[PDB]
Order: structure tokens, then sequence, then C-alpha cells
């Protein structure tokens, strides 16, 4: 749209789809998502204003149930080919728009993207049930500063069977191993006024643990096989 209700700088952007996760490339495709909201609902809002000549944005994205991960290989490289392919900050070399300078202010929405087959060396079938991914960067993310409230809401892990690559067994949402009641991470990386750069002031809530002594001995094996930072963080209440 252009010039919402007569006035220049007011617009609806947006986008609707439904589609299969993750397909990789040259070859043969990822196939994620095995799993009314749609995917991709990009709905993205501009309240820009011509007499500040600045690019804002105000995204409301929303990837529902999807699984939007392309590190194909060990290293990012289907991701490095997505980010080199995607990467474009909308050129605009046309005549009455002299490029205005870009800023991004994002609201996203990854509510229900499930990653369970994010590649390494030899991860054993990885299963992380995300319920809420809700990176809303109500500061600035492109600066020095940005806070970045990760609302999650009752996360939840479970592991394979053999930390050689092939792991079968009865239930793959296996057996709880370190869900999270809630995270609520609000970092504000300086790259609560510490001057300190990188304040990674995780104030993370609680982190309930439950366990059998095969079960986290595995989970060492796989962690194994596969500045101020003041959390005040709870570190368990471990039922194991």
């Amino acid at each position: 749209v252009s010039q919402y209700c007569g006035q220049p700088g007011l617009g609806y952007f947006c986008l609707e789809a439904e589609k299969a996760t993750l397909y990789h490339r040259a070859q043969l495709a990822p196939t994620i998502y095995p799993s009314g909201p749609h995917m991709l609902s990009t709905a993205v809002r501009i309240h820009l204003d011509p007499h500040k000549n600045v690019k804002e944005f105000l995204v409301t994205l929303r990837l529902h149930k999807a699984t939007l991960r392309h590190y194909m290989a060990l290293p990012e490289q289907s991701w490095h080919s997505q980010l080199l392919e995607f990467l474009d900050v909308l050129d605009d070399p046309v005549l009455g728009y002299l490029p205005p300078t870009v800023i991004t202010i994002l609201h996203t929405h990854l509510f229900s993207c499930s990653v369970d087959y994010r590649p390494l060396y030899l991860p054993v079938r990885v299963l992380i049930t995300a319920e809420t991914f809700t990176l809303s960067s109500n500061i600035i993310m492109d600066t020095s500063t940005f806070l970045l409230r990760f609302i999650l809401d009752d996360s939840a892990l479970y592991l394979s069977d053999k930390c050689e690559v092939e792991t079968l067994d009865l239930r793959r949402d296996y057996v709880c191993v370190l869900d999270v009641d809630l995270l609520e991470l609000v970092i504000k990386t300086w790259k609560k006024l510490s001057q300190p750069l990188f304040e990674l002031r995780c104030s993370n809530n609680v982190v309930h643990v439950h366990s059998c002594a095969d079960s986290c001995a595995l989970l060492v094996n796989l962690l194994q096989y596969v500045s101020t930072r003041v959390v005040l963080r709870e570190v368990s209440l471990v039922w194991h």
C-alpha cells in the first residue's frame, strides 16, 4: 500500500503462506516439519515520517509451527547460502526516494518453532521442544544497545537413544531431561546501567531438572561429544 488514509508514511505490507519448513539445496532437501494461524505471516507495519526521512519498521513476524534452520553442514553452510540470497534491505535507488538510513525494530514471534534437527558432527536425534520463542526486541537491534525480552513459556527437552548419530527408541519424544518453567532472559547487550560491554544479564527464572543415572550420564556424554553475566538465576529445583 501507499499513503494509507491519505497521509504519506502509512501503509500495510503483509505476507502469508503455508509451507514445509526446511528444504536444503545443492543436493536433497532437509525435509524438516514432520510435525488457524498461517506460516510466515510477516504482517509488518510501517509508520515512517517523510519529515524524519528515516526507515522505520514494525515487523510482527510469525513463524507458526515451523522449523527455520538452514545450517546443513557442520558449519552454517546452507545457512550461509540463505543469508547470501535472502539478505538485501530494500535497495531503493529510484527517484523520490534517496535511500533512508536503515533501522529495524523487531517484535518477532517464533511460536512453536520446534527445533529437533540441528546438525553437528555427531548429534543424537536431539529434540528441543520450544513452545514460544518471543524475541520481542522492543529496542533497536542495529545499535550498541539491544533490549531483548525472551519471555518463553514452559519449554522442555528430550534426548534420543545413543550418542552415535543413529538413535532409535519407542518414543522419540523421549523422557524429559532439562525443562524450564520460564526464562525471561532480558538481555541488554551494550556493544541495568552496567557499563561493561555485553552485559548478558540473563535474569533466568528457574531450571527444573529430572533424571535417572542413565539419563544424566547419556546427557553428559552428549554434551561431551557434541563482560558481566549477572544471572541471579535459580540453578536447579532438581527432582533428580
